[PDB]
């Protein structure tokens, strides 16, 4: 129970801890505490290193080789061990995805749509079904090649399939409070993952239909997640990527206005003499209207409302006032209030009164929905403002997009790298997307590698191996039940046989050789 | 605490058991206890209709349907939930296989080749993965098809699916004793399976290597697990279809000799004057002899002891005496002493001794691996012989074939039909046969119609799901390296368009507008 | 694919949910859907009655005959399955505590205080950790006695435990959204709970801290949870108890100022010249503050901004107005604006302006806390407001208490029972206070019963299976490294047979002799 001992215990371990912090990897990395806080908090137990770490240092380089050299890194979202099994062989990166898991692999088996409302154990399990059987199959393989006797017999082989293929999984919303986040993130460097990314929307007003509208949480909150990722990876002696996410390009709401740099994307009524929206449409479902009714009175509400960004407000109010030199004006207002100038909206009224010499009404607690939800004009910049935001906090930044658009992905890489010259950009490549019919394909063939000319280093798509898995499962299915062994022998075993697929030996690939190879060893 | 009133609601338990059991699902079906065995076994507690009960009467009156109209259901082993929503369109039954479980769905996420060696509960928790899968795909069916106001409007919905597709799943050996076997079956019935089958192999000695062997178990523990599984189910209220599979054609060893049924095929060496297999071959490995060398050694000692049957040893004896009617002799014993008289080997003892006069040198331990196991003669006569003792405890039976054989198909059929004319037949279609090779496309096309014919009424490639993924997902892996979202949109996207993959559209698919629904109900409520 | 058929079928459906619905146990309980808008959501498998349905029923027959007769369910928060065994011979409920399973069984073994952030399944598989546990003695108690010959050999035996004891369980802050919530319940029902609760806390501030403070959400949010609760419970055909918590006795924050039932009690700044309280302390922090110099900041900031809820504002212009007739002014405006009146906050503007003849300062916004959490000032009568509102969707409410106090406790309940007279109550027991030196033995002993004469008809100590065993096994260990086998002789095993603890027999209390009687049956 030695005072002056803990102390210089401590101390020696926060100096440790600020020397791996001094790695080149961590060049653009922002830390929002000392060494030694992570000392203190990280328990008696030897420094363990994680099988994951490893592979994000892996990961690390991958991308960073691939940033230099203005190339990507593509894979998609794997579902089983056979998927990882193939796709190690073509592909440098494995992804997990949510939407995936919500439809597959939930670990409570209930399935359902995109909500992150399985158990947050769900996506981390993924990881460790998947990574389990990469190290599995990667010493089935040295095993078998350790047979070769001579430089002939290894060429008949093959050549080895690196197994070890980093996994980026989803970490969604972070499944509730900053506690969760830490939690989640610690299964997830337990489980092998070289790195996750999560996303700025809430954890409880995740919708799901068509056209229902999208919530994103405060910018500081999700930085704030970002930070509790870090100080896990921190106390976990991890090298884990991070990749933030927004999913405000799309937002039609916001969990709060706390955040003076959301200021500019809130919306408010400018006509005073209309009732709460919430109040309105709560008296209506009181006297039972129906879903046409609802979806009526909400349209007029809004409409009567004079629903505005603050700057839309002021600027038509200068359009109508009698003042000179509007043009000259709304120039002077828009270089100080701009969708990137994170100006705080008491900022905004204060210059927007100088010049018109009087307050506009404006309020943004009259049109919030009933959940007291806020309304928000999500888009690109929206996304640019909260990427920038978020990277010095990640190592890769991304903005969700559910439509391929090389203008737009421009717009954002280039929005960021003007303060982040040297910003990693991820890009989902949007599986909702009509690829077939709503691009050229020499477009289609194109796409991946231009948006790596703009900086886009790792790109994926999140729901292939759900897409392949259905169609050929589907085809199988309808050509089996007509034409029976006659459908398996043409469109599964001989496709097998051409195209090389080393599953065709299934006993093999199973790795039956690998492990009557232990049983030869422990009966000898 | 009033005894009387105890022993009354047992009687009326006994009763209403009684009368379950005299439905006629149950015709074929031995049991070896009584209704009130299982009333004083199964708790208080109200009992329990199971859904997985629900599934096992509809997957009895399909396979009935199809015996009676001397058609078959087909199917392959499935791995997820999208292969299953897939499957309902165009399937009667689900299968779900232990080899792809050990490759793809332990629970503790360790993979690796098929020895049933992932902890028990991994078959069943792939069961609930899909039939969870297959209910919460019903909801969502249901409700988009309440939306239709007009018989115009469901009809541009399509016909419906039927998900609720009965499952039958791979119960391997039993993963260990009685116990374990009673311990699985409950899993399995709490988890959704309309059937499990179970099969005649050890859980101590299974072995994965291509020229490895393979040891079965006695004939009356595997008769004693069926029985175990049909006491469970029994306890449970549940219909479960027991598929009982032996695995004796291939089968090369066996773990003890104490079933007089086996006897016929436990081998024996007849030279007197050589030592144990056993001691022999460890002799060898302990002077430092090479893997090749042991092999060879073993393959000489097989040799030397002269191994064979003994109905092969006793007429071989015959032969090389002098005696008159050899032919006629050798016919007697033979008819007394085949594959399917089931004759103890003390017996056979008895008759060769009778007619030569003396008794021969014949012993199955020196024969023995060194793990103890007996060498044991198996194939398609072996099979019947087993399969026949299975058949009164089993709503089906099963040989395990690894070549598909029409003529042993033929036997196996007709040799349980024999004993049983009204019994069910499986039959598992390999996926490691050469069938492109070894069959012409019309073979191909007609092989399963031609089962149906002898009454194989369920038939089912076991790892059809893990070969379709498998394939589809090398070759996008391949083409996406090259061609990026080309490969996507004309290889994956295009063909789902044109096929009329319903996933496509996989927010829908996925029942986005169902739980958007829950949503709706559940806040148009009023302050 | 016959559309009149579906119209047909689903019409029969809904009608044999309506007359599920007319059964007397749903007599108080109030349905925003109709049994159609069930009927199209629950698939077209045949209705599964679940086993926790079964115990639900018997659940309510239990608190429903402890009601009439004036008496108390008592139990407390069961860890495993031996303690569900020992506890079925006494009591007749088993209550299952969210925050012994997050110290204790959470499915990724990651233990830790109590914040609901172990994986969602976390419960619901406690609960079949006990159910099975359950059911599996039952099966072997009642093979055991099976066994006996005559109603003498039966009377050796002893009379049977009724292992059947219905499990309420803590379903936390629902982990989630409604979309959570309805898959929270559906493993509940699916894993055997008779009923559930939940609370109107957030599931993303929730905190830890002894300090830390407490957040609730809006009215309606948790109406709302309530309602899709019992929404998955028709879905499924469930007659599942609800059991609905309000944490607002000690609520400091409040998720947002939307509902305006939370008006009364939300705490707003009456200086107009003051800088907004995140950005201030946001601006402290950059300047590099110690934690004792932003504690400083902080309350100086909540006494510079000037504090308070709305109708003490008025009050305080009031007072320091020129207005004749102060008292009655006063007295007027607080009649109309009252902790139990919802009184919108547009509404109290309006009167306070036709008194004092001006609009005053009032903004609750500037208070908010950096993750824009409003100040509220919660309390009894806020505990009652919310449970009112919870009533029609919740078979019992529960004030969340950390201090037994029968004067409080008999408010919140007479508040209740005079808009819901016949509503059941629930009390949890703390067993953070200390009992044995802050009341006498004889009000502990009568405690439960005097708050049962104020209609708590179920009461637990939530933590009792942890501490139990804490005490026992912490003095185990000590006394068995110094002792021995002597300890465990004396300590525990002697202890046992003195106590007639049926474990002691350890094989046939695990059921030996029942899986025994299985392999010869089979044999
Ligand atoms: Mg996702
Ligand atoms: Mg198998
Ligand atoms: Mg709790």
């Amino acid at each position: 129970n030695d005072f002056a001992a803990l102390q210089a215990k401590l101390d020696a371990d926060a100096a440790e801890i600020e020397k791996w912090w001094s790695d080149s990897r961590w060049s653009k990395t922002k830390r929002n505490y000392s060494a030694r806080d992570i000392a203190v908090r990280r328990g008696t137990f030897p420094p363990i290193e994680y099988p994951s770490s490893v592979m994000a240092r892996k990961l690390f380089k991958v991308l960073e080789k691939h940033h230099n050299e203005g190339t990507v890194s593509k894979t998609f979202g794997a579902l089983d061990p056979v998927q990882i099994s193939q796709m190690a062989k073509y592909l440098d990166t494995i992804y997990i995805s949510g939407w995936q898991c919500s439809s597959t692999a939930s670990t409570s088996n209930e399935p359902g749509p995109d909500l992150a409302d399985y158990p947050m154990d769900t996506v981390p399990n993924k990881v460790e079904h998947l990574f389990k059987a990469q190290l599995f199959h990667d010493r089935k393989q040295l095993e078998a090649r350790s047979k070769a006797k001579s430089q002939e017999e290894l060429d008949e082989m093959g050549a080895p399939i690196d197994y070890l293929t980093p996994i980026v999984a989803d970490a969604d919303a972070g499944h509730g409070g900053l506690t969760a986040v830490f939690k989640l993130t610690k299964m997830f460097i337990e489980r092998g993952a070289a790195g996750i990314h999560m996303e700025d929307q809430t954890s409880t007003n995740k919708k799901c239909g068509h056209m229902a509208g999208r919530c994103v949480i405060p910018v500081q909150e999700h930085v704030n997640r970002l930070v509790t990722i870090r100080m896990c990876a921190d106390i976990m002696h991890s090298d884990l990527i991070v990749v933030a996410r927004t999913d405000s390009e799309a937002a039609t709401l916001i969990s709060s206005t706390i955040d003076t740099r959301d200021h500019y994307f809130i919306v408010g009524a400018t006509n005073p003499n209309i009732e709460p929206f919430a109040e309105v449409l709560n008296d209506a479902i009181m006297s039972g209207a129906s879903g046409q009714e609802l979806a009526d009175i909400e349209q007029k509400w809004c409409r009567d409302a004079g629903l505005k960004l603050f700057h839309e407000a002021v600027i038509d109010e200068i359009e109508r006032s009698a003042l000179s030199n509007k043009q000259e004006l709304i120039k002077k207002f828009t270089s100080k209030v701009g969708p990137l100038t994170e100006t705080s909206h008491r900022e905004a009224k204060k210059l927007a009164k100088e010049i018109l010499g009087h307050e506009i009404f404006f309020d943004w607690e009259l049109p919030r929905v009933r959940e007291g939800l806020y309304r928000y004009r999500g888009g690109t910049q929206c996304s640019i403002m909260r990427a920038r935001a978020f990277a010095p906090y990640a190592d890769l930044v991304w903005m969700e997009s559910n439509y391929p658009d090389f203008q737009q992905a421009k717009e954002f890489a280039e929005g960021v790298k003007e303060k982040f010259p040297d910003q990693w950009l991820a890009y989902n490549l949007s599986p909702s997307f009509n690829w077939p019919k709503a691009m050229s394909v020499d477009e289609q063939h194109t796409f991946i590698q231009r948006l790596g000319d703009l900086g886009y280093i790792w790109q994926f798509i999140t729901l292939a191996g759900l897409h392949t898995n259905a169609l050929a499962v589907h085809n199988f299915s309808r050509d089996f039940a007509k034409d029976g062994m006659k459908a398996y022998a043409q469109n599964v075993q001989q496709r097998e046989m051409d195209d090389g697929v080393d599953v065709l030996k299934h006993q093999k690939w199973s790795g039956a050789e690998y492990i009557d190879g232990l049983l030869k060893l422990a009966q000898g």
